[PDB]
């Protein structure tokens, strides 16, 4: 499927619940608290970068974060988690600015999907734009679906039909109209609940 539509101002939920970062994407889950992938914390941590929430072409944005730290899931699976400094150097605090997602018990095929983030930002001005399909398969820990999908995707969230959060991107094959993810069992759900600020 390649049904891909600018999202123009991202103050509203869903998608003020999406980050920048400079390599790809993030959700925000509770409190300070950032989804994302490993090589996406990793290689931001090593720049000391900012995160944008919600950046937009005509949005308004929710401000810049510093990174407090990260912390990786220790298993095979590309998922990190990270915090930051909830007050940014304009004032603006983060959990004013924005929704915490809401998970998603759990998911089946043929189910229909959103993945929101920042396809080829640094080419774009970092645009958001929003991409629907279609779940063709879930494996315990794995799931496939054909929403199209540019690097730049890296860590988007996986949205179903009521806004609620399946899992996020990591992979593509091979431009790409199949594409991998981190499906949230509640073995994963378990970790990402402890690691969020309180």
């Amino acid at each position: 499927e390649k049904n891909v539509k600018e999202i123009t101002d991202a103050t509203k939920e869903p998608y003020n619940s999406v980050v920048a970062f400079v390599g790809g994407t993030g959700v925000v889950v509770g409190k300070n608290t950032i989804v994302t992938n490993k090589h996406i914390a990793k290689s931001n941590d090593i720049f000391k970068n900012r995160v944008s929430a919600h950046h937009s072409s005509k949005g308004k944005g929710g401000g810049n974060y510093d990174v407090k730290d990260i912390v990786e899931y220790p298993g095979k699976e590309d998922l990190a988690i990270v915090h930051v400094h909830e007050t940014s150097t304009e004032g603006l605090n983060f959990n004013k600015n924005v929704s915490y997602t809401k998970f998603a018990d759990g998911a089946k095929v043929k189910d229909r999907i959103s993945v929101i983030g920042y396809p080829k930002g640094a080419q774009t001005k970092y645009k958001m734009f929003e991409s629907t399909g279609t779940i063709n398969h879930i494996s315990g820990t794995f799931m496939e679906f054909d929403a199209y999908a540019q690097p730049g995707n890296s860590g988007s969230p996986v949205l179903n039909s009521k806004h609620e959060l399946i899992g996020i991107l990591y992979a593509g094959s091979g431009e790409s109209e199949k594409n991998f993810g981190v499906y949230f069992t509640p073995q994963l759900k378990e970790f990402i609940q402890n690691n969020i600020e309180k």
